[PDB]
């Protein structure tokens, strides 16, 4: 056995740096405590443990985060809740992990919100524009909401009709243009953009088992944009756009099917062009990710350290 | 969400009373405490919450309970390990929650070990007959141990040959007379036997999936044997004695398919002529029950409450 939650949320980022690509992920401990566990290029997961705690949250709290790069070094953004479903922040500035002032503000989410995170523009000569969405009662037909920071927290828009506590995928394809990914009343997943003035439904479409969990990432001159989606003990659905949509597809091993137990979530990163992980929550209870290479394709990699409990 | 620990095991028991069938069923909860959930007759469930502990125990810790009625009122006796593997003991002594005697022997067990308890001969006028089971390594081909209170904790035998970690399931047909089931080597369900003498393996042998939970219950003059087994997410299975051995069978709703998680376990208890109680863990996380109504048959029955987590 481990130490990771079962039905943990998971939220994960990555960079690329001089010497291999960069990672992080983020999942909750059997004591309701974020971890963080590490990877450099190629070389084993690191961390995991009970030495890797930046944090504390509800339990079965919602996940997400963001990073770039700034002068005084790499910058990381973690959103969870509170046990009063107040939205909270932990901040690594460059050398140290503390709290952020996003809790202070007290925004409530309806307690099973999930929460996505997208930021554009942070660099070491530039403030960073960080969005975050979530949703504020569990309903069906519920909005998403947003927050913004520019400089300062304040309320952005809200969109949308879903299905109960829905799986947001968000991304910034491009300063200023996002695309945000859920899954509607009719269980459809649908797609929300800005482009520059407001926000309106865009183009993509598919079917999906209600209640899957949805993640998305982006790159690009295109730009590319990969939709993530799974139901636990399902395989793994892609969407992917290169300029246009193809056909969404399941990403599998014939000797290893439906990997992921049931009621799990997945969380997915991207860096370089194109270095893509898509995790999720197996048997053990453990943590792993699908990797993907160009050209050769997608296989599942190395497992992610989440703890032995004592007496193991 | 609850406060029921995935993987976690189930111990249950039951007694006749007037007014109504007594059960109760142990089970941990995220914080490695042992919980308490009880049932009157078919009024609905109570306890299982954080003020329903009786103690604590190594996270993912095996469990065994048994009980019989003495002149101090209820006995009930409750078997788990320490974070040093160190098979200890809760005693609820017709009035209330101890700890046992048993730990101070110092017995340690294999870290994957399972537990099965039986009694027999307890009363208001004689003493309990209590052996409990377990292993003292995890390879594949260990045997199976046992500890003996009459009067004071010793040794007892060892036997078998089994699959790492095997399910046990214990049973007392009748004074003196034992029957012990695990899962062999060859991934065959076997019986164990002990009649006055010495202890001989059983006639009864089914197959099984690899590393399925077991439990075993009788009642009765001729007597009558029930031996349960399951995988988890698969259905569950039950070898029924009413003299000699009928053909293993699944139990099953066609409405609700292999209800179970994978890698969960089971418990059963037994009273009366006779009611029986098959529990599981389910999507939810749930603690779940099959009850059995003698000429009607089996049905998925009331939900056990195992607690809310703040914030939801
Ligand atoms: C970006 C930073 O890298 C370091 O190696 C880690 O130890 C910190 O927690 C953080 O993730
Ligand atoms: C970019 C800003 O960095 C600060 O340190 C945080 O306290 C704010 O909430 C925001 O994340
Ligand atoms: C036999 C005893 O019954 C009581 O109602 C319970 O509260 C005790 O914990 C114990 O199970
Ligand atoms: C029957 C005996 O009751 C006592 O209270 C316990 O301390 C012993 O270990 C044993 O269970
Ligand atoms: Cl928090
Ligand atoms: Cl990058
Ligand atoms: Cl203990
Ligand atoms: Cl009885
Ligand atoms: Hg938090
Ligand atoms: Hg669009
Ligand atoms: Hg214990
Ligand atoms: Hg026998």
């Amino acid at each position: 056995p481990t130490e990771f939650l079962y039905t943990s949320k998971i939220a994960a980022i990555s960079w690329a740096a001089t010497g291999g690509r960069q990672q992080r992920v983020y999942f909750q401990d059997l004591n309701g405590k974020i971890r963080e566990a590490q990877r450099g290029g190629d070389n084993p997961w690191t961390g995991g443990s009970s030495q890797n705690v930046i944090g504390e949250a509800k339990l079965f709290s919602p996940l997400a985060a963001v990073t770039w790069k700034s002068a005084q070094g790499i910058q990381i953004r973690v959103y969870c809740v509170n046990k009063d479903n107040i939205l909270s922040e932990f901040v690594y500035d460059g050398s140290k992990w503390i709290t952020g002032q996003l809790g202070s503000v007290g925004v409530k989410v309806g307690s099973n919100s999930k929460l996505a995170a997208l930021q554009w523009g942070g660099s070491e000569s530039a403030p960073p524009n960080i969005r975050v969405y979530y949703q504020k009662s569990n309903g069906s037909g519920s909005s998403i909401h947003e927050y913004v920071w520019s400089g300062k927290w304040t309320a952005g828009a809200s969109f949308g009709s879903t299905v109960p506590g829905t799986g947001i995928g968000a991304t910034a394809i491009g300063p200023g243009r996002l695309r945000i990914y859920y899954q509607a009343t009719d269980n459809k997943i649908r797609e929300h953009c800005w482009d520059s003035n407001s926000w309106y439904v865009g183009g993509f479409s598919a079917s999906a088992s209600a209640g899957v969990s949805i993640a998305a990432i982006s790159w690009g001159s295109t730009p590319n944009i990969r939709v993530y989606w799974q139901k636990g003990r399902e395989e793994l659905y892609e969407a992917a756009y290169g300029g246009s949509w193809n056909t969404p597809g399941q990403i599998k091993d014939a000797s290893r099917p439906t990997p992921s137990l049931p009621d799990t979530f997945i969380a997915a990163n991207s860096s370089g062009n194109i270095d893509i992980s898509v995790f999720f929550q197996a048997s053990g209870v453990s943590l792993q990710q699908w990797q993907w290479i160009s050209g050769k394709g997608w296989s599942i990699g190395a497992v992610v350290p989440t703890g032995t409990p004592a007496g193991w």
